[PDB]
């Protein structure tokens, strides 16, 4: 077995951050991850990568011709505890649809074999602003069960984890794609926490981690490193890994439930955040 | 003469804040202007509407069967100072390509005779966080000739104001979409408005105001008001004067210079931000 997760959220909310930290805890613990990128920002993987970034499939495959002339062998590079990593890629902008690469990427991935059954996890790092296009693909076509919305306090960063939810309600005739979690990545607010436990309970769902905001993030970074790595011993290190083992015993997986702007907007002036 | 222009910038950066705020400020300058908006959020013009939002060209072209069956009249809503006020749509998440709506809207809009010769200024309020299909519209079919994006110090921020910048180079070949300026929407951290300055000095722009942060706003919009209504002699009021102001007179409008990753990280090292 091998469970398929993606986190989703708005842009510069923390996924890759999160996800990069949460998968080097989890390689720490002994299970194999490979992480797909699925934004077209494309610095999803430096982290475990020790890296500026990771070369996409879709320039990959433009140098080798076809995708089929590309070897898994030579795209799936390996950094940090073992953990594989792809970056899809995507067209510039003004060029096509920014998510063409996702499709593509998860296509290959799939005929040549990436899933191997060795593997405990995948996390796939998914652009939020938008649900269509391949960046909806992950849910549209089931590649995910376990969905995990990073988002704040932030009214944007809880429109878009109620829309990623719209998304997940749409396609719940067919498939398993289910919301398994809100995480908060602190802002550094009061009642923040509170804020996102009653959002999760208005969607059905749960917050499964506050991760605190901590200057120790950019010091790794600088570095090209996860905490994890960077500072084994850091506090920051300690909640990712409280991250990665309540993820690992989640059994919540639900079909949840969106809400109205006025309930956004009931939820915002309660928590006095505005 | 009108001018048409643009505010584009990734989610929750400003926008509709900055957007309908500047153009408060020139109706109360004696501006006859339209706000036009592009982003599925549809919240772009209820400040100007004293309202919860506006409903959508989508919504109101399928009540009304087609969106032949609508008229122009039943659709532009004024508000605060005459502004007239209009809302795209999109499909629902994980429906179609979140950006179609912008397209039937702006041609709508067009065969309908909104641009009337009186109006002087129309804005479109643009999504940014991709550069594509309806949301890429206005600058592939050469309907907002001066671009204004809001960013701040943020990483993602000024990485969007760059995609925005290529998409803008993509089409310079026809046309005539030019970059006008960077607005810096403060997060109140220091050197904030000197980094900005040096990201437009590199793309070949400038930096046409430095937004404060301002509580005043958020007391301003819980009750659906631009400062400029809410609160005519706050300081945030002629702070949205000034930008107001310079948009007016501003002639620098370019083909932009895009960076890369390397230079966006040497200049968020430079300013220590990080
Ligand atoms: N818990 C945290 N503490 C401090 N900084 C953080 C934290 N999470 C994210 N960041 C910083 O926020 C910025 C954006 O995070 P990132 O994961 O790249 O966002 P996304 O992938 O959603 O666009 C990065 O500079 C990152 O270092
Ligand atoms: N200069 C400012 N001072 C205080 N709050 C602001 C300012 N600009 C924007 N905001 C707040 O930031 C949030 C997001 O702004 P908005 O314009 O809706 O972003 P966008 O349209 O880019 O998604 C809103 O709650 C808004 O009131
Ligand atoms: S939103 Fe991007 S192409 Fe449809
Ligand atoms: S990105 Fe949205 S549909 Fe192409
Ligand atoms: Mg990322
Ligand atoms: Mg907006």
């Amino acid at each position: 077995a091998m469970r398929q997760c993606a986190i989703y959220g708005k842009g510069g909310i923390g996924k890759s951050t999160t996800t990069q930290n949460l998968v080097a805890a989890l390689a720490e613990m002994g299970k194999k991850v490979m992480i797909v990128g699925c934004d077209p920002k494309a610095d999803s993987t430096r982290l475990i990568l020790h890296s500026k970034a990771q070369n996409t499939i879709m320039e990959m495959a433009a140098e080798a011709g076809t995708v089929e002339d590309l070897e898994l062998e030579d795209v799936l590079k390996a950094g940090y505890g073992g953990v594989k990593c792809v970056e899809s890629g995507g067209p510039e902008p003004g060029v096509g649809c920014a998510g063409r690469g996702v499709i593509t990427a998860i296509n290959f991935l799939e005929e040549e074999g990436a899933y191997e059954d060795d593997l405990d996890f995948v996390f796939y790092d998914v652009l939020g602003d938008v649900v269509c296009g391949g960046f909806a693909m992950p849910i549209r076509e089931n590649k995910a069960q376990e969905i995990y919305i990073v988002c704040s306090g932030e009214m944007m960063a809880m429109y878009a984890a109620n829309n990623i939810s719209k998304g997940i309600v749409k396609y719940a005739n067919s498939g398993s794609v289910r919301l398994g979690g809100l995480i908060c990545n602190s802002r550094n607010t009061d009642r923040e926490d509170e804020l996102i436990i009653a959002l999760a309970n208005k969607l059905g769902t749960q917050m499964i981690h506050f991760v605190p905001r901590d200057n120790v993030v950019q010091r790794a970074e600088i570095r090209r490193m996860t905490v994890i790595e960077y500072d084994p011993k850091a506090k920051q290190a300690d909640e990712y890994r409280a991250l990665a083992r309540k993820v690992v015993d989640n059994k919540l997986l639900v079909i949840p439930n969106p809400i109205t702007m006025d309930e956004l907007e009931e939820l915002l002036m309660e928590f006095g955040i505005m």
